[PDB]
């Protein structure tokens, strides 16, 4: 589990969104496994605006924050899970590291701020949904 709180927005994995998130939906994209909902209170997170390929992510199944190198956001084939059939997931970044389904929502961060959240994994690779291209998260 996990979310990003920036301005009056809440960014979560689309497969873990709650009924309140869907009722207060701002934007969602199934191919990215992301959903953004509106909030009443202001968040404190800063979204990175950069092309970094190094950072640190939180892995709940190890209670550890791991420094990693990661790929640039791309369209990658992802095997079936309990939440989606096998399909191409867009805006996905991979790193060599440990992850389990319940690690979804763990934040990847660089020196500039939040880069993305854990979404996929397997074979010793962890996949993160990028949010750096969602420029509108910084305004209004
Ligand atoms: C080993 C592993 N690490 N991680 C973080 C996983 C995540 C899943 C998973 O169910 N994700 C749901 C969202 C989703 C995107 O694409 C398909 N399904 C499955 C296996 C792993
Ligand atoms: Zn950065």
């Amino acid at each position: 589990s996990g979310a990003i709180y920036v301005g009056n927005y809440r960014v979560v994995n689309r497969h873990l969104a709650t009924h309140n998130d869907w009722a207060n939906l701002v934007w969602e994209d199934s191919s990215r496994d992301l959903l953004v909902s509106s909030t009443t209170a202001q968040g404190c997170d800063t979204i990175a605006r950069c092309d970094c390929q190094t950072g640190v992510y939180y892995c709940s199944s190890r209670r550890k924050h791991y420094p990693v190198s990661f790929s640039k956001p791309s369209l990658i084939f992802v095997e079936a899970s309990e939440y989606y059939p096998a399909r191409y997931q867009s805006h996905l970044m991979l790193a060599v590291g440990h992850s389990e389904p319940g690690d979804c929502g763990g934040i990847l961060r660089c020196q500039h701020g939040v880069v993305g959240i854990v979404s996929t994994g397997g074979n010793g690779l962890v996949g993160f949904a990028d949010v750096r291209d969602l420029l509108w998260l910084d305004e209004e």
